[PDB]
């Protein structure tokens, strides 16, 4: 019933927000559709697997905030393991390889790729974080897809299709489907191409020791019975003095202010009154979230390791069900596993399969990718397409098609009247992960916490001080990266000399 | 309580649909969400204008079920007027003419146009109208925005500008956000470019005397009390021998069988239980409608009639609020007005002006197009933003971005258990209009027949009888139209 703020949503973003409004002492309640907390965060306990993480699972340096929620909730990382060789397989062979992009010998392909790479940071470092709608190129960029990008810019196939599964791996939808514009913002909100791709020094560095929902559970705890669960909110009214949130199953809460803390687009399961404004209802129908399937292969021992590959795959063609894998063991060496992700038209494409039927493509895919016979003796499979549901939407998370970024980009934080917006998809930095969860969370309930006087304006954003248990390695650069030509622009050197 | 069918939605589509079941001696319930019926169709009245259509209006030859349906009602059409010039307006000077295109002059520039507007019906032969993901061309066209399309195929500006004033109209979308399929589908699914861009002899040819409104507001009337205004759908639960269906005030329906009448992403505002399967699940999340502000500005007299202007005006370039226009006037030829649509991203962009700012800025247009002083005295203005509405989500109709289509176009009307599938967005033959929103209730309706054995499988999908009021004159093309060669076509000759 009656509260100070009402949190929709008990993923990490609604968790992070109400624990905040709680420990400034504010009366808030938690209303979460599911059985369950953590949203696109599961983590899965069994015998077989003792536990795994279904949805988000890795973090990284530089997303301190989630470091520091999950430290203070009493929760260590472990380090995803990239000791041995990466394996890079194209037109079907494997070329294994160390650091953290596939080598080039072809001096044109080599150019080709490394000003791929660069121009995707270059574009980049004209986007405001905050702003992405304010870049100088704003509507042109936002008027092309990543396909059509990568068609300009991509002057051999390999570096096109490389682009390619880079794309559909960053955000589970195809490069026809995603603006330019959006795409180029959420690279470099997560702070560059390097940052974002890498296991060593960036977003797949460690995993949570016992599983990420744990964050969710663990915030549950402390809240006690404020959480209510199974409470799928279908209504807010704002017509009076404190704002109406009914839910489903015909429970009706009072607040003083509301915390959205669901993906933008369900919103649209909420009915509002007054009816939102214009720039909002629209908005909400025009950002979906992508496609993917995560899978998790158990076998005897990590046997890859055995022949020097630590179980990173990186998997370019049609036939491969999944375009990349991980190693998924545990850090005490056991329960032996490749995690990996049927992408975009693929999650589409496999859902038609059983269970039995994906594992079985997939372990011949492995066997192939690493030459080894004993990728076709699982031990235990698991697996979720997020595709199927109804309070996610998708995942990871929201992207935005051709258009709609420049046009309605503005109101997704935007208030409405005693309404806030949390969730990672409202974050600047790491947008989209569960460190932008955090950051939207708290952003939010500042927002709140200034509406009612409680802190100063300059309070609402707040910085956070990097971790001292996952360092961060500063992104550089070479000499060469910085100044060797693309492929037109040794095009243009050869004309030139010649003249 | 309990009925056999519940229609979600009291918009054209759910009423047709609502009607038939009705007709067939079914118990219906209509759940209508707003305290009206007519959905993207109203019709306002008051003493300034006597009444009209702020949403859907126009009909057209071809169109046979809706002008079936309404003359059932007792509703009578008449004819927009094109009797005298239509305007182009272009580099901020008007060019008067007559016929369906704007004429163009340059050679090469005429070659351009042609080639568009052929390209475009050449495309479409190759899409099958029940299945346009089965074009043999599908992921390819899928996968390209209209703006890449027109890109490639147009090789002067203004072939490009036209196409693109074009397709704004058709969809109330940018070039660049809908699919390139999903729009060639569209044009031919309505029979065309010079069926959908027509006036006389297509689309535009006709307006219901008192209304569009009258279709669903009739319908309602017949149906009585089984019409239920402000009960928006919240809750479908199919576990159970029937199907439950909640409203938002509390209510509690059961019924056989339902037919969801709403656009596809209102069914976002629904909560399904068991969940909707996952493509469904996902696609109501990936087709967002258009934008559009209908206008209308209301005069003395029908004053561009005296300099032989029809007052059909077509308007290029960004600074125009209004690219298009059609002359508004009564039958009677009294409450003089000029209609004008407001659109895609214009819509968004003077929307936050005063209606007051939009009357004026509207105004000094139609002065400067029609030359004429006597636009600058409105006596009355009515507007309606579709972006603002909750239960529509906007207008006239869904689109779809690049690679929609193919990937979940399948999923628009397949069933789910006992929900069939409604609106004109499932249609087949002039989706997106009131034609499309008859053909997909009634079809929705006559699956449900089906499936309780009343009627055989052939009886799911039937024709229609050509209208005598409104009769087809076919589309024809000339000797140069169809043989003159592309802009490239010219260039590999030389």
């Amino acid at each position: 019933n009656k509260c100070d703020v009402v949190v929709v949503g008990g993923g990490i973003s609604g968790m992070a927000a109400a624990k905040l409004l709680h420990d400034s002492g504010l009366n808030v309640v938690v209303l979460e559709a599911r059985d369950r907390v953590g949203g696109r965060t599961y983590t899965l306990r069994n015998q077989k697997v003792k536990y795994v993480d279904l949805g988000g699972s890795y973090v990284g340096p530089t997303q301190n905030r989630i470091l520091r929620l999950a430290k203070e909730l009493g929760l260590e990382t472990y380090k995803v393991n990239e000791v041995e060789r990466l394996i890079h397989h194209v037109k079907g062979k494997s070329y294994p390889f160390r650091g953290p992009f596939p080598p080039v010998w072809n001096p044109i392909t080599y150019l080709d790729h490394n000003n791929f790479w660069r121009t995707m940071d270059d574009m980049g470092r004209e986007i405001p974080s905050d702003a992405p709608w304010k870049a100088p190129l704003a509507e042109e960029w936002d008027n092309m897809t990543m396909k059509e990008l990568l068609d300009k810019l991509c002057w051999t196939e390999s570096a096109k299709q490389l682009a390619t599964l880079f794309v559909n791996l960053c955000v589970t939808a195809e490069t026809h489907e995603v603006s330019a514009l959006w795409f180029l913002w959420y690279v470099k909100q997560c702070g560059g191409t390097t940052r974002i791709i890498s296991t060593t020094n960036g977003g797949q560095e460690r995993k949570f020791v016992g599983g990420s929902g744990q964050v969710s559970e663990r915030i549950m705890d402390l809240l006690g019975d404020r959480v209510k669960l199974e409470r799928p909110v279908i209504y807010i009214d704002q017509t009076r003095e404190n704002v109406l949130v009914e839910t489903l199953n015909h429970e009706m809460y009072e607040a003083k202010y509301v915390i959205s803390a669901i993906p933008p687009t369900l919103g649209m399961k909420i009915h509002f009154n007054p009816p939102l404004p214009m720039m909002r209802n629209q908005m909400i129908t025009r950002v979906p979230l992508g496609s993917v399937i995560k899978c998790i292969v158990y076998y005897k021992e990590p046997f890859w390791r055995k022949k020097d590959y630590c179980g990173t795959m990186i998997i370019d063609g049609e036939e491969a069900p999944v375009a990349y894998t991980l190693d998924d063991t545990k850090p005490e060496g056991n329960y032996a596993a490749i995690m990996g992700f049927i992408l975009a038209h693929k999650a589409r494409k496999l859902a038609r399969l059983t269970k039995e039927e994906r594992l079985k493509k997939l372990c011949e895919l492995y066997a192939k990718v690493l030459g080894s016979l004993e990728a076709l003796e699982p031990v235990h499979y698991e697996e979720k397409n997020w595709c199927e549901e109804q309070y996610s939407g998708g995942c990871y998370t929201t992207y935005f098609p051709p258009g709609i970024l420049t046009q309605y980009g503005r109101v997704l934080r935007q208030p409405v009247d005693r309404i806030y917006f949390a969730g990672t998809e409202t974050a600047t930095h790491w947008s989209g992960y569960m460190e932008g969860a955090v950051e939207a969370g708290e952003r939010a309930a500042r927002e709140i916490l200034h509406a009612m006087g409680k802190i100063p304006e300059d309070e609402i954003w707040q910085s956070e001080p990097e971790s001292v248990d996952v360092p961060a390695q500063p992104i550089t650069t070479t000499f060469l990266e910085r100044h060797l030509p693309s492929v037109p622009g040794l095009l243009r050197l050869i004309g030139l000399t010649t003249i």
